[PDB]
């Protein structure tokens, strides 16, 4: 078996030990393996997967395989692979092209190695994506391959937005499931995942005390809510920026001060618009938005000396790292930790006090500087992924006539009943006990004893 | 002016001082007053109002009046009136029939005094309701009056459920707005309101230390989430019961142990089904469900000696108080606090150790034993109420032809843009500063610089 | 029985119900009753008591009586009496002179009614004091009475400081126990008591939302630590002022921003020295210091409009209320809540926006606007008081010859073994289980299996 | 330069980058460098140092050198060295013998390499110790060397206990400072250090979700307080065991359930004494005691399957790791992480469900599986160490006449004034501003404007 590329295949036994532990942490995912092992619902599925090559993702991959699928895998970030996970999957005879610390050129080559087998399109018929890079490459460069693909299952808020843009422009060629918007994904992974893994990544990157220091979190969606709590539970003084006044209201009610980097919140792109007094007090800024340039050049100039700067939104353009590459000297402390010397770009003084610490070169900090979300959280997301792969593979869109395709070309979520069944496996993994409604109680609130327990309008 | 009934009209000056302070705590509601005072959009509105006669409700009433409405008011709970609020509204020449500590017969008489003026149906044309008792009385006993009514605006989860049952059965006679499901209502009031006011009510009722004691919260919807945090922030050891596995998963991830009062979560109606070990360690039980008999006779028998029992869901049947009235002696400590002696019903021993403390006779404990949610939280709910009253009054359903009525008979929410404009007023009241998107950023995430910022699918 | 003065004797039955509940919350105190009831160790003790006439203090009083003592009682604050507690103690035939809302003249008359019986010195032989007012009156005005007094047991940090000043000046006439510095007092009452009761008092006084608002706590000793947590757990953004850099370090490490009301912390008494930017953002200031003028005239001028101002340190000169009485109009909202109109002193405008809300006229806010600490916390303090009364009464200082007195005239704390025995009763009241050391473990750490478990140097 | 032993000297540049960052995190320590660089108060000091060879310890070593000292260094734990710190110190030409993952034999050899230079006792005259192993070796094996030594400065609770046993037995040969009991050490390092670093080490070791899981912390001293908060802030359900009822009372008041591993807290050496129900629900046990066998063989047998076991007290005998080495198969997952298979010792099944995860082989888990306390916390401890070294070096005990030695042979703490001056540097490092007392205020509370602010009795 040679159909892989990883950092170091000799890490495989360590990765396999960590997979066996992670299995014990992922009861929804292991439950789907046990339930569906017999029926082989993914027999004949040939899945192109592009998602962080972590231990949790290894458990996802081997669940899809255990259900009958063949896969070809890559990471969706240059710094998110755990090399022992990649090695364990390769050593199992699964095609994987992933290592921690890829270049952009290697990143694109890895996705290509999944799309091509022996220099020709692989007989792919399904896609699992996180962020939409593989989706975009198939649409732009491999339209013939999408002809035979039954669907896309998309992990993340950013990737869903890209799908919806394609659907609205009439350029989306195969149906998708939005896995992100299962409640056991969005309100589990995006929020509690970041709670666990943000302070984990800052500690591993910097070993800084957080207690007593000043943080600014840009955004208060699911990731900004979890991120703010990661920091506040360590004793940080957390301020929150938002453009959405409903998310801002939540921040205030959750006990955070809501501030703008700009005077009166007006971002007109002059230095004069920067609240230099506010930024000069900030010890840590974290971007969580999915948006562009929310920690901009003028904010970076105004930040407190030796502030930590990081991004936990899907892509690195949240922080103006291009400005920092053009203007300032980068001193590497260790992989995914750089001092950015604001003294200029012509070398640096090792003892200069005027620097920022940038984590993971502005890419997803939880996965770049630590191991991302813990397996027990990723269990929810990845149980959704498997159910989404089963649904779209069984629907066989590629085999439908033109007229039938027209009726099914959509971006849909999983039904609430499945969301509830994932949650129940998650709760039992904590040793939680869910109460059964009596028939009188079920009638009184207008639900089945079996669920679903909430209308699709319910926000949790 | 004699067209009222309150406990003590001499409390009016105290209530008016508290209204003036509450005005300074309610910028969304005061904002609507200032914005709409000139246009008088409720000129000709005649509003039957049935909602807790508190200081916050006073500010809501005087906002509707300031916008041109006439009203006739009652409380929707026997114990929720603040007598100084009721006095200040009566002393202003507004018809209100409300006092703290009504009987059921007085409660029904008060609603009837709103419906009748000088012994004849009032020319009502709008309804503001909280829990649906006034809605049900108009439908069952005054159907002729609903001919003239343009709409119902409903405050609470329980009242919405009752409207949706009427809609589904074809018995709803006028269109309604579900005020509850604005995010600035549900995810503000139902959650953060209970955070503030649950521990407040237990302290005022009992003066008990909560720190270090064991709580069981039944339910983990918006109210159970807020309630659990009310108790956990005081240092209670909180366990959470749920029938909805997605809500249970949230509980676990929020750091609570999820338990059932019943062995394996199966309540088959036997004492054998009760987890006597669990209930024997509980110092406080709080019901939050909107369901029936979630703290049942067998649970009450198994509770630890001197446990506190209370309900913060809309109606008192969450706790089996009928069982306690039939079997056990009630010793009143002070209004809305009773020792329930489990020794039997034939008098009580003042020194008996075997009692439970029931708050507010099992009625909404935050309003019964304290003052309910703080005005700054009720600002969101009541700004939505005013917008909903303006919308349904302006739509003039009662004046539509038969064909037009058919098309408009619905239970609807307010548009997200209005929800965001309420939130922004709330955020400014904290001195929060919301960031303005740049045109490039607004294009990048696919929103208008003015919002709305989120799809209607978004759960916050 | 007529040897009392209380607000309303008809409140006695309500107070007695609350005493019987409080007994169930005070296992250390009830434990001392049961242990010592037989031995009557306070037979012949005649105790002048001056401490907040609350329900917890009623349980203390009836414990001293149950051990054989006679008492004559007053409160140590004009607003701290619970009238139902005072009535229950009077109705039991115990001399008590206390009501909520005394004048200064009534306060002094009440202490005098304890000292005098039938217009002559009572045959007092013990003193229980909280703050040192009764101690000072006996020393200044009744030296002949101290001749026959065996000791003083002093509750609070301020009262101990006054005793130590007397000891150092050679003016202290009888030995004292410092009850404050039992760990089951200082690190229980002073800290956790304020955690429970500060936000309780602000809620009862104002019903304000705290979540999302800005607080400044002056001081970070035991009371400032508890006070800061009371506010932070509600979601306040808490800043902390301190003069003690070790207490300030704790604040920083506990996740608070440490600020001064003065520029660079320099209090030179010009308006120019005030950080107007900081004070203009503060929604609540709480003084916790035991010191004078820590919320001074220039700070009060600079505070944000409609800020709440309160004191939870023993005496009201922490806030410059004398400046506010001289310069600004007071509008009473309700007892122990005043709007202080900064527009001037010549009446007020009911609708003026420029006011502060002062709680309890600057006197102890937890007891003034709520019920002070919960009984389960006061159990520790009051178990210490009883043990201290037993010790000094049994030592019989007044009967010692001059030479023997000289050897015993001291301010001492209780032995650690007693501190541990109080704690153990407190832990069992939570249903806590303390582990017993094995003989090998006891030898390994160098302690008896029975304790004491820590050297007297240990700070906990 | 060859007078060292480290893992890999090529790590020196990485370690030096991390020293330069740590300098910016350690203002008390860098303050002492700048203040004392000119006076060279450790000119002629020859310091045997035995303390964790971390980045923070590097900054301590180079401060002592900058003040004039020569040193010879080793770690006080086999797993606590950061190899890049050891390399950076060796590359600076400082003798250090330390690497992560020493054997016991290498550990003893490393201490001996400090004691011997070129095979002969080094002319040592000062000792800096953490845990007392170097102190004990000099007393037992090199008594002649203690003739020349002016003092010992001891870091930790365990090492202080050992010194006090030596003092009491008349076997202590040189005076010592108890650095541990500075407030800026004990109530900073021992508590907040473990808050930061316990969850850090469990995350790096296991990547386990902590939220929603059950923890048992044995002990609630400074380390158990910090440890319990490390876990509770992550959303663990934390139970606390204690033998000291005052520490247990704190636990209850801090919102933790106090339990014993043994029925009624009595461990009589039988499996029957184990609370199997309690231990069967525990997902993580952490020992914090400084005592022996507090997580014993019977507890380990009764623990839930796949529970994590770790020790954050100084020495590994807190957990019965000898029982586990004698009875159960150890599967190494990665360095300092072992699955302990309870199926027996004759190999293991890679897929066995019945295992515990032991971190750092039961050695100090924060240093073994992460990087120990953050530099900003260690700043307090290490500023005290430097002041203690200056004081004992300047007192020159070894040069005193016999009579003078007699009078100075003691275990003492640093004066409070120095403790306050360390704290103030720490507070300024957060950008905290300490308020200056006015002369009137300083007189009112009876302190100097300069401090000290508290009596030596004060516990903070
Ligand atoms: N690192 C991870 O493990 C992880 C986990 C899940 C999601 N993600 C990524 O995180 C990003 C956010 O995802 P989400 O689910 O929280 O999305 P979301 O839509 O729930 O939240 C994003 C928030 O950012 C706010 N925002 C936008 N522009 C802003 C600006 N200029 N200033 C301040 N606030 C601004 C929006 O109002 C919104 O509330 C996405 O890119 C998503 O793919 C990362
Ligand atoms: N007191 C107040 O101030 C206040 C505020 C808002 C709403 N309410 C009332 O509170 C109630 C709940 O409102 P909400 O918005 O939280 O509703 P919700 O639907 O958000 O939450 C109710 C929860 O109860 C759970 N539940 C139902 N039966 C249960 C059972 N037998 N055991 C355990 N859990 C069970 C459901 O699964 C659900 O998650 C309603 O009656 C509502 O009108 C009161
Ligand atoms: N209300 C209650 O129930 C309650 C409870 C116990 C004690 N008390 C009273 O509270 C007060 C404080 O008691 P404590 O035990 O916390 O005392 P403490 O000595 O532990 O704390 C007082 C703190 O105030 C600080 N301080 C002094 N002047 C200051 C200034 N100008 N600015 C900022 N900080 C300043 C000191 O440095 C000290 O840390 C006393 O008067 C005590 O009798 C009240
Ligand atoms: N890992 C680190 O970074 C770090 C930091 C500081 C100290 N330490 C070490 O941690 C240990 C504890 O230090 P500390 O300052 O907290 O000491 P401490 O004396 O403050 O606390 C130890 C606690 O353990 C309790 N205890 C003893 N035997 C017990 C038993 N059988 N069951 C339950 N509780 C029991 C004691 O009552 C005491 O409260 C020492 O070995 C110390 O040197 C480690
Ligand atoms: N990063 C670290 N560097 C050095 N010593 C540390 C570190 N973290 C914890 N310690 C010390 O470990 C000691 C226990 O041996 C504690 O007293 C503490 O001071």
């Amino acid at each position: 078996f040679t159909d892989y590329k990883v950092a170091d295949i000799t890490l495989a036994a360590w990765g396999r030990r960590e997979l066996i532990i992670a299995e014990s942490e992922m009861p929804a995912l292991m439950g789907l393996r046990r339930k569906y092992a017999g029926q082989q619902p993914l027999k004949g599925a040939k899945i192109l997967g592009c998602i962080h090559m972590t231990i949790a993702t290894g458990v996802l991959i081997e669940t899809l395989v255990a259900l009958g699928a063949e896969v070809r895998w890559s990471s969706c970030n240059i710094f998110s692979t755990q090399d022992q996970a990649a090695a364990a999957i390769a050593a199992a005879g699964i095609p994987v092209f992933a290592w921690k610390g890829e270049t952009e050129e290697e990143y694109e080559w890895c996705i290509e190695q999944t799309i091509l087998k022996d220099g020709q399109p692989w007989d792919a018929n399904m896609v699992l994506d996180d962020g939409g890079d593989l989706t975009e490459i198939l649409h732009k460069k491999y339209p013939q391959m999408l002809e035979r693909i039954h669907g896309i299952t998309e992990e993340t808020t950013t990737g869903v937005h890209r799908l919806l843009d394609m659907l609205k422009n009439g350029t989306l060629k195969v149906p998708a499931i939005n896995v992100n918007d299962s409640v056991t994904k969005s309100k589990n992974d995006n929020k509690y995942g970041c709670r666990h893994s943000l302070n984990d990544a800052i500690k591993r990157g910097t070993d800084h005390l957080l207690s007593g220091k000043q943080a600014l979190v840009i955004g208060y969606g699911d990731v900004g809510k979890g991120s703010s709590q990661s920091l506040r539970q360590e004793g940080m003084i957390v301020k929150v920026a938002e453009v959405d006044p409903i998310c801002a209201m939540q921040a205030c009610m959750d006990g955070f001060e809501v501030v703008s980097p700009y005077k009166n919140g007006i971002n007109d792109g002059t230095e004069a618009s920067i609240d230099a007094a506010l930024l000069g007090k900030i010890d840590l800024i974290v971007t969580t938005t999915g948006n562009v340039n929310v920690c901009d050049a003028n904010m970076l100039k105004a930040l407190k000396k030796r502030a930590v700067v990081c991004n936990i939104g899907h892509f690195d353009n949240e922080i103006d790292t291009a400005f920092m590459r053009k203007n300032w000297a980068w001193e590497e402390v260790k992989p995914q930790v750089h001092k950015i010397h604001r003294t200029g770009k012509d070398g640096f003084d090792a003892h200069n006090d005027d620097y920022l610490i940038l984590l993971a070169e502005g890419r997803l900090v939880n996965l770049g500087n630590a191991t991302g979300h813990p397996s027990r959280i990723m269990d929810g997301s990845f149980a959704n992924q498997v159910l989404a792969q089963i649904h779209l593979f069984e629907q066989k869109y590629a085999d439908l006539p033109a007229a039938e395709k027209a009726k099914r070309l959509s971006v849909e979520v999983l039904p609430k009943k499945l969301d509830e069944e994932v949650a129940l496996e998650m709760v039992k993994g904590f040793g939680g006990v869910v109460t059964q409604l009596t028939p009188k109680q079920a009638e009184y609130i207008g639900v089945s004893v079996e669920g679903p327990f909430k209308p699709d309008t319910y926000r949790y």
